[PDB]
């Protein structure tokens, strides 16, 4: 996909020019070793202050060939606990689909820095994963005492 490429190609440029500190986003190989700008490996790091702190979390961002019209597919690997992580990993958030609040112009660093506020900030009106929620709903303290020990398993 040219329209794709393209503009995958600018986002990687603009990554490279400017991105917030800790993060990672970079894409992967071909079979051939060739560069795969479709399918890229990103890392998220927990916001300071918060229960995530010191966490390093892995994910993979999945372009289909009509991006910039579709949102990526952004699925932590391994998946985490999270009220709105579901169970294989997939990030649900309103800016990741299309008929909700994804507009093409979305960037990459805009997507990574979406889902970090996210981790922090869980959206209680779209659960998609039933044990991190009802943790989150019947015990907050409970809730980050579990979100403190991920962090510290993701530490790098
Ligand atoms: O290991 C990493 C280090 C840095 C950034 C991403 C990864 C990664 C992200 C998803 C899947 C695999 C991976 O290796």
């Amino acid at each position: 996909s040219g329209i794709a490429l393209s503009r995958l190609a600018q986002e990687r440029k603009a990554w490279r020019k400017d991105h917030p500190f800790g993060f990672v986003a970079v894409p992967t190989k071909n079979p051939d070793g060739t560069m795969n700008l479709m399918n890229w490996e990103c890392a998220i790091p927990g916001a300071a202050g918060t229960p995530w702190a010191g966490g390093l979390f892995k994910l993979r961002m999945l372009f289909k060939d009509d991006y910039p019209s579709s949102p990526p597919k952004c699925k932590f690997e391994p998946p985490l606990f999270h009220p709105n992580v579901y169970p294989s990993g997939t990030v649900c958030l309103s800016i990741l689909e299309e008929d909700k609040d994804w507009r093409p112009a979305i960037t990459i660093k805009q997507i990574l820095l979406g889902i970090q506020e996210l981790l922090n900030e869980p959206n209680i009106q779209d659960p998609a994963q039933a044990e991190a929620y009802t943790i989150y709903c019947q015990n907050r303290v409970e809730y980050e005492k579990r979100v403190r020990a991920q962090a510290k398993k993701f530490a790098p």
